[PDB]
Order: C-alpha cells, then structure tokens, then sequence
C-alpha cells in the first residue's frame, strides 16, 4: 500500500531539462486536439494524475494518501457549503466551513512550531491548493458563483501545471478559458509563446539561479557567519545574492507552468513583471509574485477593509488602510509559516507600505499646496525615478535578508 509507491521513480516537476522530454510528449496529443476543437478529456486525467503523482512519490510517497485524504475533505466541506447556500445563507456557517477549509493547511503550518516535525496531512501542492478551495467558498458566499460539475471542481483544483507551487487562479475564469478552446492561429500563438518562456526559464533556473544560489551564495554565508556580529559586508552579500536566487529559481518556475499551462489550451495567471524597476512598495506588490499578491488584495484586503467598514470601527479613512495592510500582510507572512523570521517578513511589508501609502497622501498635499501657492509641481523627472528604485529595490532586497531566515542563523545559532 505504502511500500509500492516508494518504489515508483521520483520525478521532481521541471527538475532538469530532460523533464520537459516526457511532459512534451505526454502533452503532444492533447496540443494537437485543440486545433481540431477536441479535448481528451480521459487522456487529460491520466497524464495530470501520473505528473502529480511522480512529483510526490519521493522517499516519503507516504503524501500520495495525505492528497487523497485532503480532495476527500474539500469535495465535503465544498459541497456542504454549495448545498448549504442554495436556501439559507449565514455569518457563522460561512466562517465555519472557511476555517474548515483552511483547517489542513493550518495543522501543515502549525505541526513544526510544536513537536519539531511535519503534519502527515502534508503533501508538496497544499499551500497553494487551499487558495482554490477556499475561493470558492468565499465566492459561493457572495452568490456570484452558484452551479458547478464535482469535475468542473476537481480540474480546477488538481490542475498539474500549476500545481506544485504554480500560480493561483480563481474558478470562474479557469473554467471559462477550459470551456472554451482558442482558435488556431491564437493558439499556435501560445505556442511561441511556451518555447520563449522554457527557453527564458531555463536560463533563469538552471543557469542563473544556480550561479546566485549554489556557486556564490554559499561562502557568502560562511564569511558572515565567521565575521559574526549584528550585521556586516558579508550579510549584505547575503542580501543581494540570496534575492536574486530566490527571483530567478521562482520565475523561471513560474514560465514553466505557464508554458505547460500554455499547451494545455489556458493561460493561467502572471506571476513577475520586472518587479525590481519598481519605484514604490506599492508598484512592487503589482509585479512581484503577482497570483498571491492579487489573491490576498481582493480575498483578504478587501475583505478585511469592508467587515472595518461595516463596523465602521476606526475613526477615519487612514487608519482602516493601515490596520488592514498590517493583518493582510501578516496573514501573508503566517502563509509562509510560522517561524519568528516568516512573520517579521509580514509585519515589515506591512509598516513599509503604511509608510508609502503615508507619502503618497503627503505628496499629493505638497502638489495642492503648490499648485495654489503658483510653483510648479514637485519634481518628476528621471533623477527621481532613479531615487525612487534605489529606495524600494534596497527595502525588498532587506525583507529577502530576513525572509530567508539567514539572520535567525547570524544572531540565533547561540
């Protein structure tokens, strides 16, 4: 039962390049079905089902029953909530079934900070598995999204490309680009689109990140560690070598999964936008890990801002922002894990974009007052620009420092 799957090869997804030998030729039909307006619906569920599988029959392929627990569980709590809704629609059984929901994910997260060990609910894809679950209760709550096939469900949901750690999607739209295959010169489109993002990917992941990440981050680590102290040159290293490493290896990811999503006829989510020319905290949360970013401004933000407005609990418009950026990057941060370093990451996003929202309001008053005044409105040429990059480029790359948990290692390992 536990003992065959261990004895099944592990196939780490878009591990090397010889990866993409298999997944081409197992997508090739399926490729060739859409210019002819076909899906393979059978053949769709295999090839998903055995790379899903493959990327979780490691030494522990134990995870293989934890997945088949966790679909167990949400096709219970989805399908309890979507008959639920259908007559009676409440506060207390929405948050019930959200935190049910969730609930998995939770003990994954919270299993390490108590016994030092992994939950056996855990699976590689859980993380980001939750987001569509959840979505949809959420979504279902609002009455914006009513009537949907357990398949329909199940194909979001487990979708392969973008299941390991792929981009987020949300059910009303996946499904409507699955409903509808695209014609052939903008599909043969996508796939120009997919050999530019595999090949781009391939310098990014096993070129560059491993140049950053495997040739120059590791002595970095051993000059800081044996300088010692609270910071130092070395750590700044650290910082900026470890940020690169860490873009590259989760962009080149990311053009993966949207290249494989590509041959399967949708084009999930953006997940980078050259997010290090940013100029503002805020320009940055709308180029850097973009799927996540969105999900939490429109599924914890926003909410979050509408329940203090029903209230209206805070005593003005400012505050309202700021409480709620602190929680939704928090959350954010509690998402990563519960480790001291995950949610100071959280709580600095949050204070960096209180700050930026803070002299945005200022700037604005500074044009009003000038514009009224007679001068003209404060600089906006390239010089500034340039200032502004210096700003937030050196800002995030200080929350990768602390993201990575190499501090925890510089101050803690005592």
């Amino acid at each position: 039962m536990i003992d065959f799957l261990k004895q099944l090869p592990h196939l780490e997804p878009y591990g090397n390049p010889f990866y993409f030998i298999y997944l081409g030729i197992a997508l090739l039909p399926i490729f060739i079905g859409l210019f002819f307006k076909k899906r393979f619906a059978i053949y769709e569920c295999l090839v998903s089902i055995t790379f899903i599988v493959l990327a979780l029959t490691g030494t522990h392929a134990s995870q293989i029953l934890a997945l088949l627990f966790y679909i167990v569980w949400q096709i219970i709590w989805v399908y309890s909530y979507k008959r639920y809704r259908s007559q009676r629609d409440n506060k207390w059984v929405f948050y019930l079934h959200s935190f049910l929901v969730v609930l998995p994910l939770i003990l994954v997260k919270v299993e390490p900070t108590i016994n030092g060990t992994q939950s056996l609910l855990n699976f590689l894809g859980i993380s980001y598995l939750t987001f569509r679950a959840v979505g949809m209760i959420i979504e279902m709550r609002d009455g914006v999204l009513k009537e949907f096939t357990l398949g329909e469900f199940l194909r979001f949901m487990l979708f392969m490309p973008t299941f390991t750690s792929g981009p987020i999607d949300r059910f009303k739209r996946f499904n409507e680009d699955y409903q509808s295959i695209p014609n052939r010169d903008e599909l043969l489109n996508m796939l120009e689109q997919a050999v530019k993002y595999i090949m781009l990917g391939f310098l990014y992941k096993f070129v560059l990140a491993q140049i950053f990440g495997s040739m120059l981050l590791p002595p970095l680590k051993a000059q800081a560690l044996s300088q010692g102290g609270i910071f130092n040159l070395p750590t700044l290293g650290v910082m900026y070598v470890y940020g690169f490493d860490l873009f590259f290896d989760f962009a080149g990811y990311s053009m993966f999964a949207l290249a494989v999503s590509n041959l399967m006829g949708i084009k999930s989510p953006i997940n980078f936008d050259k997010p290090f020319i940013s100029r503002d905290m805020k320009e940055f949360w709308n180029r850097w890990h973009m799927s996540l970013s969105f999900w939490f401004r429109d599924f914890v933000f926003m909410r979050l801002v509408i329940v203090l407005m029903r209230n209206k609990v805070f005593k003005n418009r400012n505050t309202t922002s700021n409480v709620a950026y602190i929680i939704n990057m928090m959350v954010m941060g509690f998402w990563h894990g519960i480790t001291w370093y995950y949610i100071a990451y959280g709580i600095f996003h949050g204070i960096g974009l209180v700050i930026n929202d803070a002299w945005l309001r200022k700037k604005k008053t500074i044009n009003k007052d000038r514009k009224k005044a007679g001068l003209k409105p404060l600089p906006e040429n390239k010089w500034t620009k340039a200032l502004g990059i210096f700003i937030t480029f050196n800002t995030v790359m200080l929350s990768f420092l602390i993201f990575s948990g190499f501090l925890n290692d510089l101050w803690f390992t005592k």
